[PDB]
DNA sequence: CCGACGGCGCATCAGC
DNA sequence: GCTGATGCGAC
DNA sequence: GTCGG
């Protein structure tokens, strides 16, 4: 927050590029400019000083000085009057409408919160429960209840199977001091890159906290990728936890760091590493790293023991989660 | 210039 | 039914 | 929107 004002109007044109434009490579550019700014630690006195700064460029240091002198930008003020704009941005933040769908809502004339619960037949799956935990899910969660799920989830994956590993990753592996969901990374050495021993093994798990409550929703589900929705279980006379987002990726066993490396991310450190992965001759994914040919394609997966031979491979030095929030 | 911009699992649909 | 393109996802 | 070559 150092320069939060000027990172808040950089998020900002992000999702006005997303949502409504629909121009996913102008959203990775302000997400960058806000991600370098958000690091700086001087509070930016000139966009000629943040034009020193990697990924931020002429229209962007403009921005900034319109910015530092009136506290304000044109364009967003704009933006903001723009109904068209302003629908489609709100659409977008119910979890399965994306910029698509929110314009073609908008089209219709659904708009609004009201407007979504009166058309729920107009929805599917997905977009129902986000709809239905619209409130729920845009709260952060206090690392202390990210410990009691995190508690709850290792727990019940021991009864299914005492081989099963489950790691939390994404912010909460990060330290974060709340979290915007939970990630569960998952092995078990029947699952690897050679074989799969044993059918289910999302499923049983998936069963398994389904059983005793802990998820209550699905999103999304196939045998490695699942998204869905969980509460804690609160005590007598207490009011609900809301219900919150979960994400189990399940990860051959022999790939984890690789798998551990993306699951904790940022998704913009993601994004910086593996740029500088092809940069350097190879490619990173959530299984493996592998060098680039002259071709260009992709030759066989490299050795890797630890987070840090990945980094090694790239000569970049080994970076810990709390330093990864990009 | 201007081409590149990380990488992929699940849901849904068009075309056969 | 399958394959391939597209939306969505913090994307 | 920004960068590298
Ligand atoms: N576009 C993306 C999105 C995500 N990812 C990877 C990195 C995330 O840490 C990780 C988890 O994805 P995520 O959406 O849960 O992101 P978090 O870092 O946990 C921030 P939160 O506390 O959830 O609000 O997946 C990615 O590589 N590329
Ligand atoms: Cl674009
Ligand atoms: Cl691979
Ligand atoms: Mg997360
Ligand atoms: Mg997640
Ligand atoms: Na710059
Ligand atoms: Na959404």
């Amino acid at each position: 927050t150092l320069n939060g004002g000027i990172t808040d109007m950089l998020t900002e044109l992000a999702n006005f590029e997303k949502n409504v434009s629909q121009a996913i490579h102008k959203y990775n550019a302000y997400r960058k400019a806000a991600s370098v700014i958000a690091k700086y630690p001087h509070k930016i006195k000139s966009g000629a000083e943040a034009k020193k700064l990697p990924g931020v460029g002429t229209k962007i240091a403009e921005k900034i000085d319109e910015f530092l002198a009136t506290g304000k930008l044109r364009k967003l003020e704009k933006i903001r009057q723009d109904d068209t704009s302003s629908s489609i941005n709100f659409l977008t933040r119910v979890s399965g409408i994306g910029p698509s769908a929110a314009r073609k809502f908008v089209d219709e004339g659904i708009k609004t919160l009201e407007d979504l619960r009166k058309n729920e037949d107009k929805l599917n799956h997905h977009q129902r429960i986000g709809l239905k935990y619209f409130g729920d899910f845009e709260k952060r969660i206090p690392r202390e209840e990210m410990l009691q799920m995190q508690d709850i989830v290792l727990n019940e994956v021991k009864k299914v199977d005492s081989e099963y590993i489950a790691t939390v990753c994404g912010s909460f592996r990060r330290g974060a001091e709340s979290s915007g969901d939970m990630d569960v990374l998952l092995t078990h050495p029947s699952f690897t890159s050679e074989s799969t021993k044993q059918p289910k093994l999302l499923h049983q798990v998936v069963e398994q906290l389904q059983k005793v409550h802990f998820i209550t929703d699905t999103l999304s589900k196939g045998e490695t990728k699942f998204m869905g929705v969980c509460q804690l279980p609160s005590k007598n006379d207490e009011k609900e936890y809301p219900h919150r987002r979960i994400d189990i990726r399940l990860i051959p066993k022999d790939q984890y760091y690789c798998g551990v490396l993306y699951f904790t991310g940022s998704d913009i450190f993601n994004k910086n590493m593996r740029a500088h992965a092809l940069e350097k001759g190879f490619t990173i994914n959530e299984y493996t790293i592998r060098p680039l040919g002259v071709t260009g394609v992709a030759g066989e997966p490299l050795p890797v023991d630890s987070e840090k031979d990945i980094f090694d491979y790239i000569q970049w030095k080994y970076r810990e989660p709390k330093d990864r929030s990009e």
